[PDB]
């Protein structure tokens, strides 16, 4: 039986305690102990990497198949040797249902005024302020797959209007959707813009001041509010910061930033209408995930196709 | 046709906005405004109040129905001269929306360590935690109404493990629940306890330091976590500020207070795991309490029986 590889830079606890049982009757070896770190790989049919070395797919040479620990895997196609195999990403339930629960949590933060009621409180103040329904605000998602489809049931459910964009269009019930060419009729309707997207070549730099200008001022608050989990390489950082002195963006959530970890100099940090997480919106369970691997491996080797492979050329 | 009293302590841009074309037909008698101030009050029916004045029920003898403008009524029962006539709380998809939203997001804040990742930043330190999904968080829920339904309901749909617990036992899809005397298994599995209990005598100082120790300890943070936005006289501050600087309580999520507004020196203001809000979890859509109110009053006209009405004997 094909040993497993394990390069994935997560929480060592976590790693640790999902290795106990897991892939029973093959080796496994990770990559985090250093007593393995000159053993030659060859041979071996998998691994499961995240943030891998260098290195990793010139010391195995022999991989048939690759799985990612996380659902994005623009980083993981431009390792030097990624090899010629199918790339399978990491999609489960467990995800799915915590990027849900992160998206849920900043809407909700945005609409009851989290951020006003805590400076009120700051000053140890009481009042009460005008307050819209979640049905008063439409919160628009760029990025339709997996996550985004169940972040839109789910934000709809609470008692948000929700509306969808994505390349092509999709059949959502109670969740009205875009195609591509639909971006600006889409932007013109939302208020709370949710950036669900793999950072691809096209998506690149994708929300900039251009597009913020294009969001909806007819929403209770007057001014729209820009929520990002995707990727940061998506974003312009700069109009993001420029926007929000302005007002033209009233607020912000942001998991996810150009180069991460964000830097210790970043403005982020201080500014009192955004919501800083260290890319941690929906954190691998590592238990979830070899269960998820376990799985692709028994059905790559009774000849079942994989399933969640990525299409290295679109980059998802 | 019998005039509308309407006696609200409300932002007053609300009411003003909502009188337009309210209770089309009848004169509409608002005292906040000042020009009403001497007006007696005789020969009318109807009264639409929160936090009215001590004599009002003197200057309104012939009162048939009363509405609150509320869904608690703990404090109009306490009026002078509260009349003898059906009094009708406030209960719509709109209170009850609201409410869902405030204590989703109460949940998906103490679930999230938002707290922690916001002393995080305060560091400029980029830091991924561990991190429960909200199915490893049982939510109990004490007081399963019209808000305790609904609140259990939607956190169950967001994967939390949800129970509920009230004087008497009922029939909910994907939620156990628990009569009175279930209080103590119900508590022992309790991580996150949300209090939607209406103020009574039998609820009175009901969450103190016995109830709080009684919590599951057995949940992924360690400790509970306390949620009330029911009332605040069922609950022990003293109680609730020992219990959180001992680390009994794990966190606290405040919407009502034993005195409100709460004092400006109240320590619940700078306490870093306590989020305070100025009893505004539900804010009535005066809207659609004049549409309530209206459609309350075209049944008691047509001889239908009255909704929502209140037990003046239980205190709601
Ligand atoms: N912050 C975190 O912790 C975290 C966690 C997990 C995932 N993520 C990120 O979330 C992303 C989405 O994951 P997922 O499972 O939902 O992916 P998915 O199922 O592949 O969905 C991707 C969606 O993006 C759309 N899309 C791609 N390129 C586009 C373009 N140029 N224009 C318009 N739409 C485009 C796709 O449209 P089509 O269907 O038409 O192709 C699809 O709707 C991942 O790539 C990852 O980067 C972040
Ligand atoms: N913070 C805010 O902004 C805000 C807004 C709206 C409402 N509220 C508060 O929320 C409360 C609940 O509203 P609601 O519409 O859900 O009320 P509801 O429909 O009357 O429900 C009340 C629930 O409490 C239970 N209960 C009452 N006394 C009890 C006792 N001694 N022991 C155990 N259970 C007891 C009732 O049990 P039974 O069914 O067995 O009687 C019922 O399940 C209101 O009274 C109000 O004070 C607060
Ligand atoms: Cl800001
Ligand atoms: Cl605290």
């Amino acid at each position: 039986k094909s040993p497993v590889i394990v390069d994935l830079k997560f929480i060592p606890e976590e790693v640790e305690a999902a290795l106990a049982g897991a892939f029973p009757g093959r080796e496994v070896i990770d990559l985090a102990d250093p007593a393995h770190q000159e053993r030659d790989l060859s041979g071996i049919d998998y691994a499961v990497v995240w943030k891998s070395a260098p290195d990793l797919f010139s010391r195995a040479p022999d991989l048939k198949v690759v799985f990612s620990g996380g659902a994005g895997v623009d980083h993981v196609l431009t390792l030097p040797g990624l090899p010629d195999v199918p790339l399978v990403r990491f999609v489960d339930r467990t995800l799915t249902t915590r990027m849900s629960e992160w998206v849920m949590m900043q809407c909700l933060l945005h609409l009851r005024q989290h951020r006003a009621y805590e400076a009120l409180a700051k000053k140890h103040e009481w009042r009460d302020l005008s307050q819209p329904e979640a049905a008063d605000v439409t919160v628009g998602i760029m990025g339709m797959g997996v996550l985004g489809q169940d972040a839109a049931r789910k934000l709809a459910a609470m008692g948000f209007k929700v509306i969808g964009w994505s390349r092509s269009k999709r059949v959502i019930e109670g969740v009205e959707t875009y195609d591509a060419a639909g971006l600006d009729a889409f932007l013109g309707r939302t208020d709370f813009l949710v950036g669900l997207l793999p950072l691809t070549p096209d998506t690149r730099g994708i929300f900039n001041a251009a597009l913020f200008a294009k969001l909806s001022r007819n929403g209770p608050f007057g001014a729209p509010v820009f929520i990002n989990a995707g990727r940061g390489g998506s974003q312009v950082e700069a109009d993001i910061l420029e926007c929000l002195d302005s007002g033209v963006l009233g607020g912000a959530s942001l998991d996810v930033f150009e180069r991460e970890p964000l830097s210790p100099e970043s403005r982020f940090w201080d500014m009192p209408n955004v919501y800083v997480t260290p890319h941690v919106a929906a954190s691998s369970d590592v238990r979830a995930l070899f269960v998820h691997v376990e799985h692709q491996i028994a059905r790559f080797e009774s000849g079942l196709p994989l399933e969640h492979v990525v299409d290295k050329v679109a980059g998802y």
